[PDB]
């Protein structure tokens, strides 16, 4: 059989959520994907030689708090925590979604990876230094994206899948 991962991608409406899903998924860049879609997509990939289906939830709507939601985000392996680089309240956003995602976990240690997302647009207000010093202090891998061109998108999921591994059998 298959070797399944649940992953999550959270962040702040806009960051590239949407986009980065798509990117893995379907090897497309989408202009416009509705900002209000949550939904649960599968891709089946090999990672060194394992053949994986991820079980990927791109997070939408209003900010709700519920024990079926958290329960929902409890059941994640890994999360990707993304912001855009041209987008500082996105930045700041992330000890939040960090905060939430260790409060339904009970836990400092959760496989996750920073994703500073928009690496293409010359609007840069987070820098990379900023991004380095907060995944450095939270423990985790920084990787920086282009859902636009694609950089980075298979090394974000990748690294995650491997934090996975890294923290509990697979
Ligand atoms: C996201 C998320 C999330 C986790 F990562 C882990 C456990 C969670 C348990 C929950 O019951 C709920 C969530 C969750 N759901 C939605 C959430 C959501 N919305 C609106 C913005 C876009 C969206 C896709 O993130 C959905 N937004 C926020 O925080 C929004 C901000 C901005 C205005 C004030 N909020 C607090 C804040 C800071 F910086 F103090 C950021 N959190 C969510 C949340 F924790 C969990
Ligand atoms: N230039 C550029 N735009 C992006 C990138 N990722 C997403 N976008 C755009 O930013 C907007 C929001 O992206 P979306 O994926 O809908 O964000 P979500 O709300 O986090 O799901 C859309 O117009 C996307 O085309 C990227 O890496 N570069
Ligand atoms: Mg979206």
């Amino acid at each position: 059989a298959m070797t399944e991962y649940k992953l999550v991608v959270v962040g702040a409406d806009g960051v590239g959520k949407s986009a980065l899903t798509i990117q893995l998924i379907q090897n497309h860049f989408v202009d416009e994907y509705d900002p209000t879609i949550e939904d649960s997509y599968r891709k089946q990939v090999v990672i060194d030689g394992e053949t994986c289906l991820l079980d990927i939830l791109d997070t939408a709507g209003q900010e709700e708090y519920s024990a079926m939601r958290d329960q929902y985000m409890r059941t994640g392996e890994g999360f990707l925590c993304v912001f855009a680089i041209n987008n500082t309240k996105s930045f700041e956003d992330i000890h939040h979604y960090r905060e939430q995602i260790k409060r339904v976990k009970d836990s400092e240690d959760v496989p996750m990876v920073l994703v500073g997302n928009k690496c293409d647009l010359p609007s840069r207000t987070v820098d990379t230094k900023q991004a380095q010093d907060l995944a450095r202090s939270y423990g985790i891998p920084f990787i920086e994206t282009s859902a636009k061109t694609r950089q980075g998108v298979d090394d974000a999921f990748y690294t995650l899948v491997r934090e996975i591994r890294k923290h509990k059998e697979k």
